[PDB]
């Protein structure tokens, strides 16, 4: 059983949605760790706390290099502490922006550890959702690692339709869609379809209303192109973008 | 303001899902009318009180010969009444079972009706969801009346797939495939999935496994299979419900 008296609390490495994060060490192992303290306040009156005990229950079973490890968690009173694998590097959002745009070769690497993550969570039955640059945390040897909690596990009935019925909403498409904009934005330094205004991002999503700049060669084009498809049953498979020319020619 | 003073209670035409129905009388007019009553503490603890709600605002508003008319709603310190027209011919359910089967004219005459009311809903931007027989009551004068709830009216962005911004789920579709069904079992006896058992219904919906006995006609067997498409993009549109040459042609 875990507990608060086996770790001692160090700096805070930043503040969340429902709580904050710090570093830690294991008393008894001296081993140094990140412990995200989430409020029960406000997780149950977000309506979100029986949506994170099953997402936590999903992460804590993941062991992947490029996935963010959850040791374990413990909760108290008022308070849920989750036991979480540290990243010292930050967020590929901030590299982004120390950066400006990323290289081919560290694009290529960020696509071939996402894909490899995503791959693996695919044969292991979970699905993710959309991905950030804000919820990719960077290891010690400069791996990305998905550090967020977007995972998932997947009389009356003689009037209902098979859309109601079978599915449905929504399959491991949606993470093809996320390599697409986030191959574009680490090449660019931009999202490939942000506008001024809201409505107008949208109408860009819905249309696939996106444009390359000059600096974005074919190999980039033509995999970004196949990833950012209206249609999702159009989009590659995960191995296709692992075996893609463009990705196979400049990873790491 | 309505209020329960103003109406003379009568007998009870029977039990729902939160509350019971009974008839009703409006003490300055006279006019006969059914009074139901939902409890909100039943309501609010199987979280469909806000569900609820937009539903009667919704239904408020339909003045449709074949949609059951709400003339208004008041509530209590623990209930809600609406105050509904009342149906003195039952459901079509139960008339199904004093007839066992219904004729091509009262079936195609009961499809018409329907139609003319997702129609009508249709172009006031309400969509309705599934249909069962237990829902349909029947007028003075024969003609059947929708007596449900079922009616609808319809920064990180820059993530989000096309399939999660759009529409999505689901357009005024699901009532095509509700025409099928109900007209098959107008026709039969039965709904065209039933089952011994839960999962082989379920098949046999995720398939479209449906077989016709040896009586019904072919331009019953035609506009039957035309509704029940497992693509919802390829069901007729309700007008040509209406135009079917086995509706028009057997239709009161
Ligand atoms: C998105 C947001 C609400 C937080 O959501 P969240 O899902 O609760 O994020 P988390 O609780 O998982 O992590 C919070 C912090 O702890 C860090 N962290 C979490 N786990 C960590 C770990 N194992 N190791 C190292 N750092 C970790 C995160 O990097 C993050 O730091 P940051 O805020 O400086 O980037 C917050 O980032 C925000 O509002 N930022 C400002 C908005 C803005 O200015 N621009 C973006 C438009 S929305
Ligand atoms: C579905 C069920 C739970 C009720 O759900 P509901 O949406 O709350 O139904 P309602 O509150 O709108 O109406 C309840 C009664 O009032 C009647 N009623 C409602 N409004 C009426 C009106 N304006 N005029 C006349 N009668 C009316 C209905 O006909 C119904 O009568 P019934 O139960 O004898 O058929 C209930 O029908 C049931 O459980 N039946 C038994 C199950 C069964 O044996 N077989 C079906 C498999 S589920």
């Amino acid at each position: 059983q875990w507990a608060l008296e086996d770790f001692e609390i160090g700096r805070p490495l930043g503040k969340g949605k429902f709580g904050n994060v710090y570093l830690a060490r294991e008393k008894q192992s001296k081993f140094i760790l990140a412990l995200k303290v989430l409020f029960k306040a406000q997780l149950e009156k977000a309506g979100v706390e029986h949506q994170l005990r099953r997402e936590v229950e999903i992460q804590s079973h993941l062991r992947h290099p490029n996935i963010l490890r959850l040791y374990g968690y413990f909760h108290d009173a008022t308070r849920v502490y989750l036991i979480l694998e540290y990243a010292p590097l930050g967020t590929v959002y901030r590299e982004l922006q120390k950066l400006s745009k990323f290289d081919e070769q560290r694009t290529a690497t960020y696509i071939t550890e996402l894909a490899n993550a995503l791959s693996y969570c695919h044969s292991k039955r979970v699905i993710h959702r959309d991905i950030k640059p804000e919820n990719l945390l960077l290891g010690s040897a400069g791996e990305l690692k998905i550090a967020d909690f977007g995972w998932s596990v997947h009389g009356t009935l003689d009037y209902l339709p098979p859309e109601m019925i079978e599915g449905r909403m929504h399959d491991e498409k949606v993470d093809l869609w996320s390599l697409g904009v986030l191959c574009y934005e680490f090449l660019v330094g931009k999202p490939p379809f942000e506008a001024n205004t809201y409505q107008e991002t949208y109408k860009r999503i819905s249309r696939v209303e996106f444009t390359f700049p000059d600096f974005v060669t074919e190999g980039a084009r033509d995999l970004i192109s196949r990833l950012l498809k209206h249609n999702p049953s159009q989009r590659p498979m995960l191995r296709e973008v692992l075996e893609h020319p463009w990705i196979t020619a400049n990873s790491s």
